[PDB]
């Protein structure tokens, strides 16, 4: 079938070459409105932090060696400004030209994903992190200005990898974010080693505090405060890429996402949905769920390459919600319903907090793993983790755990792989079973 | 009820502590024919590469502080030589004065694990590890003779941690085996990094090699070649300690181990075994199974402690043989049944090679990840990971798929965390269940 991809990043590109691998004669088009396809999004922080030096690695294709290797056809620079799903095609504007034209379609994959929000000031100092035009400008602006002070808003993940990256750059940034909540997928208490490893670096950060004013390099904040800043990174959320598609018969939900079916399926037939953009329902527990992250957007990308070119009566089975973010020495991940999604159920908590591997073990540190499970059947409902070492793997076990509804008492049986260097004969997971009774 | 314990450490004194924290009121008594309770079996390597230097992390408890604190009485230096089992009691040797006495129960525990195979030469030099008097005994021996030059013999997880440890501690150890099965139970053709690093450090090792013949510090070898070592370590296998069971009505098996149900009872009633000396079957395949590892000594343990004084409905569900070891840079982890087992099955193999974590992404190295599949039901029969980065994290995770009876196809289903700092869109795990087919 002809197939129209819209978005050439995780979900479009993704799928275009999953398809590729099962169905070498179908036509394969991607329209994608900015510079790049296949930029690596999630190494934008470290490309600003200059960890990433070789701009190679934060682009893995051009539209010719995509099609070259592929024979996928890439058009950058060419926005889908309407679907007109009855007639089965695309109105796309050719932004060099600014001339409009229509592709035609027998299988339509929207990828469109979510942009970056802005508090709307009237400042050239303030910059997004979305893609990787937005990191070029971000780089140039630094080099120009010869950037020391910056302010970074906003205390999600993303925001605090930049932050960590500006820090180990070598500039000096502050942070701030409007509510008390940072990192805001893991559970509030245990955030603290994040203002920890702040405080010990002496980065200044203020929670419950807002920009007011910008006049210059002059900010006024909701404090009072006011203080000069050569750049200022705003991380204020996100919102979904679909303004393209209210015209259209395809279903929005309120905040403007796409609900999809198990086989990725909008409620127009022959149009699918995928990435950022796409709204689905949790594996373990019966609520909504939207996880837009990096391994949704693949897992989807397959999903409909099967369903399109491959077996299709592979569908998805919903999202757990496994997370993670580096934050200088620690790492935080959790998985599960979010925090303030544990009130849908009747709930206990178990926890313990234990060294990362044997005690005796040089390098040792403590970590503190969390569960919680729904009393009605010992469910695992969540499980939280936090430490320098070892926080990763607890949350990846769960997650495996949690695919399969497992109870929290039968984390006893859990059999961990057992050397000093790694864990302990009874593993911080097997004491999580041997405490929950 | 009155219980008697032999053996006092990974599987015998645990056991007795957990049955305390369920049972207050019982006499307990372990008997130990060494000097030592509770030492850290799996430390000793570290303490004799000066790794681990205070003596409170080379063992728990003194008899007596056993005592203070659980009430639980621990007889040193008492070996039991006969178990008179239609009588109910043991027959216990005191070492010290050379008489022998008759010990009641109500309930036997026998957790007296192996002992170190010897090459039976006559050498002053020579030396096994398998407890703390053996790990003091090579320290002094080092210090008194101002110890340089370590022959290693013997490749397997114990001799690699020795070897590294002494190498650790500023001395010059060369490796042999008699054999080019080094780390068995390791997929052979997986194993190369061991001897990269022997290289890279420029450690000698001979493989197919053995200690021919001894003349003081000149040692001969098979191959003709002469050398002078100023000591040698031995790691050339463990036995069962079960000589002293074999005029009892227990059931012992040919090789000298102890079969048990999945409450860790022998075929004598009011008689358990638990750790090395017992065998069981995996959890995953109808096989027998025993897997000598301190994981199993400690879920034993809470077994025993359950059937004896708490719920007795709680059963052992079998091994997945969970291993790993740590050998410089390297980490060496496997799950599931032997390499040598496989051919009990219509097995396929998948594996991937892949960073560890993201591409772009810094102190990255390769993980090699393999997975064997059944092609009857497409169940996971065993995986195997090596690399600097990643491959406990990967292995128990597999552990706990293993667990679930998840099918190889169904690991494009587990949800990894991904950063990236820790894996990939779609991990390593992911790529096998999309490699497999
Ligand atoms: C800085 C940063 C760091 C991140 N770090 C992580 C992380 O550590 N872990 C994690 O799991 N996730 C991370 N993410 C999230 C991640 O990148 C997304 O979940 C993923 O990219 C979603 O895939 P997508 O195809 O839905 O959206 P994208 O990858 O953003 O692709 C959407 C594309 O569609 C294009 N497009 C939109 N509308 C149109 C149109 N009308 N016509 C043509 N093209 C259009 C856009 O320009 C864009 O290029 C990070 C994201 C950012 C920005
Ligand atoms: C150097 C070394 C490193 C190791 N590293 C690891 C590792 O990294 N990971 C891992 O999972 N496992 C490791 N192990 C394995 C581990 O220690 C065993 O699996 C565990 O100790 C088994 O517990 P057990 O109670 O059966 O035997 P043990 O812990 O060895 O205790 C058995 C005790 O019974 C006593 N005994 C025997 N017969 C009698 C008798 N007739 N009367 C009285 N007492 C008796 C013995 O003297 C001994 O003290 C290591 C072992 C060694 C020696
Ligand atoms: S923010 C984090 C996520 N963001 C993004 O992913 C950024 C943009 N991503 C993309 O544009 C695509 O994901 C690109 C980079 C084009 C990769 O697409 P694919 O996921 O389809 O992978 P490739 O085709 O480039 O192949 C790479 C290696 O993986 C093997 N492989 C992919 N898919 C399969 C399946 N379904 N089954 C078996 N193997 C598969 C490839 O064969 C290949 O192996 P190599 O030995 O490296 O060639
Ligand atoms: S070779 C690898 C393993 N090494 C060996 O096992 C060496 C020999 N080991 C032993 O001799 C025993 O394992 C000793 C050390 C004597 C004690 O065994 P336990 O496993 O029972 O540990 P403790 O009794 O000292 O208790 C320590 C902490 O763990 C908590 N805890 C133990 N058991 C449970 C259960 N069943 N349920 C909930 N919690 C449990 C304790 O409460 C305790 O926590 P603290 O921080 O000390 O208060
Ligand atoms: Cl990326
Ligand atoms: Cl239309
Ligand atoms: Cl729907
Ligand atoms: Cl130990
Ligand atoms: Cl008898
Ligand atoms: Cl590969
Ligand atoms: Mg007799
Ligand atoms: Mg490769």
């Amino acid at each position: 079938p002809k197939i129209v991809v819209v978005g050439a990043v995780a979900g479009g590109a993704t799928c275009a070459s999953q398809i590729r691998r099962l169905d070498k004669e179908s036509d394969i088009i991607i329209f994608e409105k900015d510079r790049d396809m296949s930029f690596a999004n999630c190494a934008l922080p470290y490309v600003i932090g200059e960890v990433v030096e070789d701009r190679r690695y934060a682009l893995a294709y051009t539209p010719e060696k995509f099609y070259d290797r592929k024979q996928i056809t890439v058009k950058t620079y060419h926005e889908v400004i309407a679907i007109n799903d009855e007639r089965q095609t695309v109105s796309v504007l050719n932004r060099k030209t600014n001339e409009q034209f229509e592709e035609s379609y027998d299988k339509l994959i929207l990828s469109p994903g979510a942009s970056a929000n802005s508090l709307g000031f009237e400042s050239d100092i303030t910059f997004t992190l979305r893609n990787l035009e937005d990191t070029d400008a971000i780089d140039q602006f630094i080099k120009a200005n010869q950037v020391d002070k910056v302010l970074v808003v906003g205390a999600g993940y993303v925001s605090l990898e930049v932050l960590e990256n500006l820090y180990e750059r070598g500039l000096h940034p502050t942070l701030i974010h409007r509510s008390d909540k940072i990192n805001k997928l893991m559970d509030a208490d245990m955030n603290q080693p994040i203002l920890d490893e702040l405080d010990k670096r002496e980065i200044p950060y203020r929670l419950n505090e807002e920009i007011n004013a910008i006049n210059g390099n002059e900010i006024t904040f909701k404090s009072g405060k006011v203080e000069h800043y050569d750049m200022i990174i705003e991380g204020v959320g996100t919102h979904p890429n679909s303004k393209f598609i209210e015209s259209s018969n395809i279903k929005l939900d309120r905040k403007g996402f796409i609900p999809v079916n198990d086989k990725f399926e909008t409620n127009v037939p022959n149009i699918y949905a995928i990435g950022d953009i796409a709204t689905s329902h949790y594996r373990h527990v019966d609520l909504p769920a939207s996880v837009p992250l990096a391994w949704g957007a693949h897992r989807a990308a397959s999903i409909v390459a099967e369903q399109i070119a491959g077996n299709d009566t592979i569908e998805f089975k919903g999202f757990l919600g496994n997370n993670i973010v580096k934050f200088f020495d620690y790492t935080f991940a959790s998985v599960g319903v979010k925090p303030n999604e544990l009130k849908q159920f009747d709930y206990k908590m178990v926890e313990v907090t234990q060294g990362a591997h044997a005690n005796y073990y040089p390098g040792n540190s403590p970590l503190h793993l969390r569960v919680y499970y729904d009393t009605s059947n010992r469910q695992i409902l969540r499980a939280a983790a936090v430490g320098k070492e070892g926080a990763d793997k607890r949350i990846d076990v769960l997650s495996m755990a949690m695919m399969n509804q497992l109870t929290v008492d039968e984390l006893t049986e859990f059999e961990v792989a057992f050397a000093p260097p790694y864990s302990h004969p009874k593993d911080l997971i097997n004491m999580i079973g041997y405490k929950a009774k």
